[PDB]
């Protein structure tokens, strides 16, 4: 059962789910897409979206991460094009301080020293949006148009122990 | 015909060029690369060591870059494992104000919004080195062990009508 991550014209995300960062034990997500769009956004979080945001996206059919938090900030594009129409695998972990991108079972990028332990000073609350972004697609470090014309399915996110809330679901539109 | 790309116990690299950025056209550099050693430096860059270096070299068998500068500070490896003893392609492209890795014809990482364009304030004199780095290796941001036991042919770098000197050949040892 596979749900489309663009909802008409507007570039608002499909759905939101809120972490208690207190609570979380599990700091990675896996996912299958599908999609013959070159460019827009899978997924975005953040705990502030003025100073700890990330997205992970596509451009020109390739994945790329934006990520600006205090520890780091950075636009990087890796591994192989997905904009072919087949489903393909993907997996983000955040492991130590660095995050890992996997697809169809393959590490393709390794951003080390971007992350540090949970600290009194970050905000305890994590959002994470799936199509679209929680601000402006102008306050992306390079924008994009945000719309991914996709289908996602075999979707976990982080740790469903530390869920605070999610979007209705009836708004969700199937493949 | 290949060299060496280590020459001893020694960590210094086993050939230094350096380059006239005032004169430079091309960008880019390609070579070969033969090794089963997981971790290591194949080349260091700068035009100045304490604020505008990066490296490319492997660890865990795949490629990592290291740069620091003062519109990007960064840590990632991306790619295939390199450490097996097998040819490859690498090609390295400064294009714009982006930094592409492509290894065996395939591009694994692009880099964006790490450079610019060259100003007053930026030293003219980019030096790039084989094998080594021209700091100890505790001055990365990530220390790795810099000693690359491999074998390196096919290799062009940078824009030889913009060089202006080069360490002396008789110091390689062929493979
Ligand atoms: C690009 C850049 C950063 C991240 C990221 N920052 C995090 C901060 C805290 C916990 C997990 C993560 C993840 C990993 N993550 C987030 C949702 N699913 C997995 C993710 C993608
Ligand atoms: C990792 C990070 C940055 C770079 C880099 N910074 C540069 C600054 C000015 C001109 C080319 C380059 C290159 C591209 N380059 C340098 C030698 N051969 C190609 C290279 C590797
Ligand atoms: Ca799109
Ligand atoms: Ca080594």
């Amino acid at each position: 059962p596979a749900v489309h991550l663009s909802n008409g014209p507007g570039q608002e995300p499909i759905a939101v789910m809120t972490f208690d960062l207190t609570k979380i034990t599990k700091t990675s997500s896996s996912f299958e897409v599908r999609t013959w769009d070159p460019e827009g956004v899978i997924f975005y979080g953040d705990t502030n979206p003025k100073d700890d945001w990330f997205m992970l996206g596509l451009r020109d059919g390739r994945p790329e991460i934006q990520l600006h938090n205090h520890w780091a900030q950075l636009t990087v594009g890796a591994g192989p094009r997905l904009d072919d129409g087949r489903w393909h695998q993907v997996e983000v972990k955040m492991e130590g301080d660095s995050v890992l991108l996997e697809v169809d079972g393959e590490e393709v990028l390794r951003l080390r020293q971007v992350s540090g332990p949970l600290t009194s000073k970050r905000h305890p609350i994590m959002r994470i949006a799936l199509g679209g972004l929680l601000f402006p697609a102008s306050n992306l470090r390079l924008p994009l148009v945000p719309a991914l014309d996709g289908c996602l399915r075999r979707d976990s996110w982080l740790d469903k122990q530390a869920k605070i809330s999610a979007s209705a679901p009836t708004s969700l539109r199937s493949c």
